[PDB]
């Protein structure tokens, strides 16, 4: 009755085994230097932490080559439709520099396959930004979400946003990202994919109901998600396909790199590449704990 289980991801090496260690150069052009599972658990980048998974980045050592050290795992399983939920005690902090992200990608080609920004943000941001990217004719309505829009047309070319700025909502509640929510202990993170939308739920420690973790969790009966994406603007089922779960932590690029020069992070180093490369320590709370990853299906 509603959603039954598909996919619990376990933790470790169990965990470990579900995605794919992205090791190309960094699609978003960061200063990061994505590393093999091997390498990756040989630098203390990966691993169980009291029964917990981690995935961190290099804290230690003063980068070369590529960037810093970071991983990025894409799962080897895709999914529909269906409800994502994701526990964590611990994501990648707001830490200047960086760009953590855990979202799904369609299967085929950019941009046509969609993609669903979950957990994202950069450098000293507050608030989560959860946002769509897609082919061209997709944008969304106001209401149904506690959020506040800041896009409204998820195309990665919309007219007057910048490039692949997507549709995004921004959360309301500052422990929905980085510093925030790792000081109060984490939270929940659900995420619903049907042919009519997408909702997210931000669910602070604690807060959450009572069957977001069991076998037969019900979002109907959840509080206002914090994101919906849904409208007749956009032909929901066709954007998007085959979605794989992503967890990465990059570095300046694209978004965190320019605009490291606008914000807070500006008077750290006169560029984002400089301020990670020299600066290790400083990222000792770019990391992932994982409580818990499990995947529904209707
Ligand atoms: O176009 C050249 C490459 O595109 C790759 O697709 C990338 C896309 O280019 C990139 O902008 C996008 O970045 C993601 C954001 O859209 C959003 O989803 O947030 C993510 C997490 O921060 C962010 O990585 O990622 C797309 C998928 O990697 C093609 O994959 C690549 O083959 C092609 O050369
Ligand atoms: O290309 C040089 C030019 O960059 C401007 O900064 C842009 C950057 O180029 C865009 O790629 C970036 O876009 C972000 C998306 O990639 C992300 O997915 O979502 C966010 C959120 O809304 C987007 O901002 O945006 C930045 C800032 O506009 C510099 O501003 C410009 O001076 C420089 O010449």
């Amino acid at each position: 009755e509603f959603y039954h289980l598909v996919d619990d991801y376990g933790r470790g090496n169990g965990f470990f085994d579900k995605f794919n260690f992205f090791t190309g150069d960094d699609p978003t052009h960061g200063y990061v230097d994505y590393v093999s599972r091997d390498v990756a658990a040989g630098a203390g980048l990966i691993g169980e932490r009291d029964g917990r998974t981690y995935m961190g980045v290099d804290f230690t050592n003063p980068a070369s080559g590529r960037g810093r050290r970071s991983v990025r795992l894409e799962s080897k399983n895709t999914y529909e439709h269906g409800l994502i939920v994701i526990d964590l005690a611990h994501m990648p902090g707001s830490v200047c520099g960086t760009w953590p992200a855990f979202w799904t990608l369609g299967t085929g080609d950019w941009p046509y396959g969609g993609a669903i920004d979950i957990i994202e943000g950069v450098n000293d941001n507050t608030f989560n930004h959860m946002v769509l990217h897609t082919s061209d004719g997709c944008t969304i309505d106001n209401d149904g979400f506690t959020g506040n829009l800041k896009t409204s047309n998820c195309y990665v070319y919309a007219p007057g946003q910048d490039a692949n700025a997507g549709c995004g909502i921004e959360a309301t509640d500052p422990n929905s990202y980085g510093k925030g929510f790792n000081s109060i202990g984490g939270g929940i993170y659900a995420t619903e994919i049907t042919p009519n939308g997408i909702s997210i739920w931000f669910f602070p420690r604690g807060s959450e109901p009572g069957d977001v973790l069991g076998d037969n969790p019900n979002p109907a009966n959840w509080d206002t998600p914090a994101a919906k994406f849904a409208g007749g603007g956009c032909d929901w089922e066709g954007k998007f396909n085959a979605q794989r779960l992503i967890f990465d932590v990059t570095f300046c690029g694209d978004w965190a790199g320019n605009v490291w020069g606008i914000g807070g992070c500006a008077s750290r180093a006169a560029n984002c590449v400089d301020f990670v490369r020299d600066n290790p320590s400083a990222f000792a709370e770019s990391y992932w704990l994982v409580n818990s990853l499990r995947v529904y299906a209707p």
